[PDB]
């Protein structure tokens, strides 16, 4: 094949789109609606229009190479054309950066000052609330924003399988939202977030917490807990322009701490006390032979498919609370026992990779003798604009340690973050526990990385056993529709809604296109999580000196009485 682009003569046989090729031999051409290797199939963007000679005006990112092809990227006609697009957009687009909650990393803005667009009239609604939804406890969505580019419905349909982010027809007009213009949470969506990933701009957004956090902060009675996921150390720093795959876990302690939180914990401990559970109930599990398989517990997102789409599985769930969770009940329990803190004046805040961990935290349920669990959700999004607003200098700040009682973590707990973490976290304490003995062996490889669907043969005590580790509610879809599960007997699942866990989470901080097509974002993130793992000390959650000594002085033995009774959840499916 023999292409031309801007009079350069390319000879190649690679079958796929003008973008692609052009961007592999570093010609600029712009995209908005292409993402996940889709484009927007009605209703098309036309931003990556170039001009192929002969034939007029396509759009470079679904439009393949042909040998004799003569394309223009930047003709007179063509940057006409894309102003023309944007131009248009902003005549649906209330642009007003300044107080934007993406001001610094919008898609559209780049687009926008590249091409100088101008709106032919602006658009400046006066009364916002026709366009704005904010029923959920985790999503927002503000339609004054909203290019109708497609990439949210297609990144739901490719991440989740659920569709439950729609085109929709609202009296004469195309939106989207959920099924039937319903809450979210009132649909089959997972409030899983990825389709606020796929946002090119501030059209969706997490449900904030942010208020809620400072009203606690600046309460003279209210003593605020601060603990961050596995993920937020490993991806926080992106924000504050210090690059991909910096383990920035000190500076984070020092910023909440320079931010007025009363207590710096960590939910990695967390990660360790559902281990403690979790693992504790794999081994009752094999001796009673059942109910197989189990399926972890900690993903909201699963927890909602589970509820949604697998009802009958729902008993087939570990009982044991997820990391915040558990860690929350701890945090109204044992932390008063150990501080003399009046447990009502406990405010427990969390900061999370992820929108579902909200919903999650706000279950009815999540609370005991009227104290939540959880009283607040910030993403890790969330704690970069708060760290941004009150001038802390991140990327300057020295590094400090967590408070120790609640702070603590084994590399165990901190690997929960990548997919196949708890798997490989929940394997190394059930084998010690079930041989009674303290194995050397604990790296267990073959359930680590971004396949979809990864499995496992281990050995539990002279037996053998079958391990899986679901990466991506998608996935979970296709291992259950396919009879996979049925292939032979599965003793423990892992699930993530969310493809390479956590670390890719919803919440997480948004990464530009190009940016996405130069690194990994999901194997850099993961990479910090591994790293710490491999130079800790205590690689087992139940070498956790700091949970043995809870557990030893307050809760007792995991799995059962006091533990049993307070740190598990479990989920039932309606009757009949
Ligand atoms: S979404 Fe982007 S272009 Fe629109 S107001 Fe916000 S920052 Fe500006
Ligand atoms: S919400 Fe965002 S991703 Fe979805 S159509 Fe609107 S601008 Fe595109
Ligand atoms: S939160 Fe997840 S399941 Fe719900 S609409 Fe967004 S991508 Fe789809
Ligand atoms: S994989 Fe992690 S970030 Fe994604 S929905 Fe589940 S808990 Fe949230
Ligand atoms: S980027 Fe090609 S049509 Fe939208
Ligand atoms: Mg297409
Ligand atoms: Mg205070």
């Amino acid at each position: 094949k023999t292409i031309i682009i801007n009079g350069v003569q390319f000879n190649t046989d690679e079958d796929t789109t003008i973008l692609k090729f052009a961007r592999d031999n570093n010609i600029d051409i712009s995209a908005l609606c292409f993402l996940n290797n889709c484009n927007n199939d009605i209703n098309k963007c036309e931003i990556c229009t170039v001009e192929v000679e002969g034939t007029g005006l396509v759009t470079a990112c679904d439009t393949l190479i042909e040998d004799g092809m003569i394309i223009n990227t930047n003709s007179d006609a063509v940057n006409e054309k894309i102003k023309s697009r944007i131009s248009q957009l902003l005549d649906i687009h209330e642009f007003k950066c300044g107080p934007c909650n993406r001001r610094e990393n919008c898609e559209f803005l780049k687009l926008v000052i590249k091409y100088k667009a101008r709106a032919s009239k602006p658009f400046l609604p006066k009364d916002k609330t026709e366009y704005v939804d904010e029923r959920s406890k985790s999503l927002t969505v503000d339609r004054t924003k909203c290019l109708l580019c497609g990439r949210c419905v297609n990144a739901c349909g490719k991440n989740t399988e659920t569709y439950a982010m729609k085109f929709l027809n609202k009296n004469g007009k195309t939106i989207i939202g959920a099924e039937d213009e319903k809450c979210f949470d009132d649909t089959n969506c997972l409030l899983c977030g990825q389709c606020i990933i796929a946002c090119p701009v501030a059209a969706l957004s997490e449900k904030s917490h942010m208020d809620r956090v400072k009203n606690a902060l600046n309460a003279p009675e209210k003593h605020v807990i601060v603990a961050m996921a596995p993920s937020v150390r490993a991806s926080i720093g992106e924000l504050f322009n210090m690059g991909f795959g910096v383990d920035v876990t000190g500076k984070i302690y020092t910023a909440l701490r320079q931010l007025g939180f009363d207590k710096i914990f960590d939910i990695n401990f967390g990660a360790d006390m559902t281990i403690m559970e979790e693992a504790t109930e794999l081994v009752q599990r094999i001796e009673n032979n059942g109910p197989f398989p189990m399926f972890t517990s900690c993903c909201p997102g699963w927890v909602r498919q589970a509820e949604n789409y697998y009802p009958e599985l729902l008993n087939n769930l570990s009982s044991a609370k997820s990391p915040q969770q558990i860690f929350g009940t701890a945090s109204k329990t044992y932390y008063p026992s150990i501080s003399g803190l009046d447990p009502k004046n406990v405010f427990t805040v969390t900061v999370m990779p992820c929108t579902s961990k909200k919903f999650e935290a706000d279950r009815p349920q999540m609370e005991k003798d009227g104290l939540r669990d959880i009283d607040a959700v910030i993403t890790t999004r969330e704690l970069a604009k708060m760290i941004k607003d009150a001038k802390i200098p991140f990327a300057k700040l020295e590094d400090s340690e967590a408070d120790p009682a609640m702070g603590e973590y084994s590399g165990a707990g901190a690997i929960f973050g990548a997919t196949g973490g708890v798997m490989e976290a929940a394997l190394r304490s059930a084998k010690d526990f079930a041989e009674n003995a303290e194995l050397e062996d604990i790296e267990y490889k073959q359930v680590r990385g971004l396949n979809g669907i990864k499995e496992a043969e281990v050995e539990i005590n002279n037996n053998k056993y079958n391990v899986a580790v679901i990466n991506g509610a998608s996935n979970l879809f296709k291992f259950m529709k396919s009879g996979m599960i049925n292939e032979k007997q599965y003793h423990f699942i892992e699930v993530m809604a969310c493809h390479g866990g956590c670390v890719n989470g919803g919440g997480q901080p948004h990464v530009n296109p190009k940016d996405l097509e130069k690194v990994d974002i999901k194997k850099v993130r993961a990479s910090v999580l591994y790293n710490q793992d491999e130079h800790l000390s205590k690689r087992k959650s139940h070498e956790n000196t700091a949970l043995v000594k809870m557990y030893q002085n307050y809760f007792g033995k995991p799995g059962e009485g006091r533990a049993h009774e307070i740190l598990h959840f479990k989920y039932k499916k309606s009757a009949w």
